[PDB]
């Protein structure tokens, strides 16, 4: 139902808003996956947090200087580690006149400004630091206790991943930056902006997903060679125009505070920060998100990479195809279009 995969915005009710599970049903029961991204805007009357005027003395303990490289497109983010400091600290650096937002009518005047500037005066970015800033009575897409599927991890092991089964926040100034990439294990993600500055984001769909591979190799010859799945060190940056110059399908969006966006699997997506912001995520999964899992080529150069046992996940719901699949004799093709299981309600 999403013939040109192009990246949908969702307004749900309050009532639709309650099940978080159930939404993400409806929203691939009309398309949205394909994108591999998706917005969704919350009821008006909706707030995860009273107010964020409290915050100041948290601790970032590891902000990440982004220093990039490359030219015509093509760049290699490199990440030197600061000391720490706190939310205030931050935010002076980042409205501070050398690190703030430039002055611009349209969009597309700051999009040219970054990938014009972005190898010149590092910013700083408050990334991957473990907290919430959810109330601990929101019932509503609490990305601190979503349920979905994606419990059993914790559930069945005890194992907990920092950011993928618990929230990250991140901070960011402008033209701080995520590389292209999917996620651990091929998940979902979920994003939500709790105030400041826009995110911009790019997305390819999953049907397409491939074909990114494909020319990310070609032009990081060396690094594809040495690791399986470079693109998940999340160090490749790569322009829109670079894309559109070789026919990679992508679509942009810019996510405001108070929006939430939505990672399908295999979606490969990139962005950056418009200025002074922070932003909550962790992974969950779908039934539908099991077959990617199974599939997800992993990181094999480095030591702290993601790798979840999908056997709790094989016997539960796949039990006829368990033995087989250890058998290594598991054949089965994915079809990047089709809704998830749970959705069949809606159809
Ligand atoms: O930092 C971000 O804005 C961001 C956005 C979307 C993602 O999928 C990320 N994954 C890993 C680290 C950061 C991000
Ligand atoms: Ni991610
Ligand atoms: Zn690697």
């Amino acid at each position: 139902l999403n013939p040109s995969a192009r990246i949908m915005t969702f307004y749900p009710t309050m009532e639709e808003f309650r099940n978080f599970s159930r939404y993400i049903a409806y929203i691939e029961s009309q398309g949205a996956h394909r994108a591999g991204l998706a917005k969704v805007v919350p009821p008006k009357e909706w707030k995860p947090r009273a107010s964020y005027d409290d915050i100041d003395d948290l601790v970032i303990p590891a902000p990440i200087q982004q220093l990039v490289t490359g030219q015509s497109g093509l760049f290699t983010q490199y990440n030197i580690q600061k000391k720490a400091m706190t939310v205030r600290e931050f935010r002076k650096i980042a409205n501070s006149d050398k690190y703030c937002t430039p002055r611009y009518s349209e969009f597309e005047e700051l999009e040219r400004k970054y990938w014009k500037n972005l190898t010149f005066n590092p910013p700083i970015y408050g990334a991957d630091v473990n907290g919430t800033l959810y109330e601990k009575h929101v019932d509503e897409w609490n990305i601190g206790r979503l349920r979905t599927i994606l419990d059993l991890v914790e559930k069945e092991s005890g194992i907990t991943i920092e950011g993928v089964n618990t929230p990250y926040l991140y901070f960011g100034m402008w033209k701080t930056s995520f590389a292209w990439h999917t996620e651990d294990m091929d998940l979902y993600s979920i994003n939500y902006l709790h105030f400041g500055e826009p995110k911009s984001w790019y997305s390819v769909p999953p049907e397409h997903g491939k074909r990114l591979e494909r020319l990310a190799k070609g032009f990081f010859p060396g690094s594809a060679q040495s690791c399986e799945a470079f693109l998940r060190h999340k160090m490749t940056l790569i322009s829109p125009l670079m894309l559109k110059k070789y026919g990679i399908p992508f679509d942009k969006v810019t996510q405001e505070a108070g929006e939430f966006m939505i990672t399908f699997p295999y979606g490969y997506h990139a962005g950056f920060n418009h200025g002074f912001n922070c932003a909550e995520s962790t992974n969950f999964a779908t039934r539908r998100w099991i077959e990617y899992g199974k599939q997800a080529v992993l990181c094999s150069c480095r030591k702290d990479m993601v790798k979840i046992s999908m056997d709790v996940f094989v016997r539960k719901f796949q039990p006829e195809r368990y033995k087989l699949w250890k058998a290594g004799k598991d054949n089965t093709v994915i079809d990047h279009t089709l809704p998830t299981p749970e959705a069949a309600e809606f159809l």
